[PDB]
């Protein structure tokens, strides 16, 4: 049941469930990603011409994996989608990944309830960042 | 009854219970200290040189640093400051703060809740800074 509302904004940000043109792909891509972790580089590619809806499709995959965090036995954490065109011209991708990964780790550090657990893992994270 | 062993070292650090001489003053000073805060809270221990002031004042801190739970009033005592063994130009406020900071840092490292530890640590360092 895919119902496209033409008078809706119909933008990658505003696209939700039940009006995603690509839904069989989204369902099967998530399962393939999960199975590759349950069992080197593990890189998936989603191809398509310009305007095919890559940004709309890949955001749903991040949304699909983010939902039901603890419920799924295989746990995958998704960083926010990186857009190479909107990044600074000379800013490295490894810097972008770490900066987004650091915030995800940092917000988890602020979520602990044990002082020693938070204190010990904070310096380990800072040691690797250094 | 107090028994002094002349073959013992008989030093301020090597004086224990039943060997300390002025227990009557020590017992009534610790209680007097406790009632002073249960209600310029400065007490003075007078004595001529060689009367045993260091031995007496070490026991008062030793007595006040035990069985804190039973007594209604809780007093935390810094290690005794000897003004003659400090550096010549170091202010007393620096010496007191540097010893107050350690026990606080030992208390912060003793917490279990990570949120309480974080909030107090930045509050403490704000005063220190
Ligand atoms: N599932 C969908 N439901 C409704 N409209 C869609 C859907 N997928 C794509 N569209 C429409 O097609 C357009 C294609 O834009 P989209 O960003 O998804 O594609 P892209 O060209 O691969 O990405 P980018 O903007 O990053 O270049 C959207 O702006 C939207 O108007
Ligand atoms: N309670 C005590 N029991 C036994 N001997 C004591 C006692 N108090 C003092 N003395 C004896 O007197 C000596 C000097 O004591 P203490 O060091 O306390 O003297 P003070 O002059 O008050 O202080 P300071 O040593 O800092 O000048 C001890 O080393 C010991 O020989």
């Amino acid at each position: 049941k895919i119902i496209i509302n033409l008078f809706a904004p119909n933008l990658p940000g505003s696209t939700k469930e039940d009006d995603l043109i690509q839904k069989s792909l989204r369902d099967q891509l998530v399962e393939s990603i999960r199975n590759s972790i349950a069992y080197g580089r593990n890189v998936f590619f989603v191809d398509g011409t310009r305007g095919a809806g890559k940004t709309t499709f890949i955001n749903s995959v991040v949304k699909s994996l983010n939902s039901d965090q603890d419920d799924v036995k295989v746990n995958i954490k998704c960083l926010p989608t990186i857009d190479p065109t909107k990044l600074p011209r000379h800013e490295p991708i490894l810097v972008t990944v770490t900066a987004r990964l650091n915030k995800m780790v940092s917000d988890k550090l602020k979520g602990y309830w044990a002082s020693n657990d938070y204190r010990k893992q904070k310096e380990q994270w800072q040691n690797h960042l250094a």
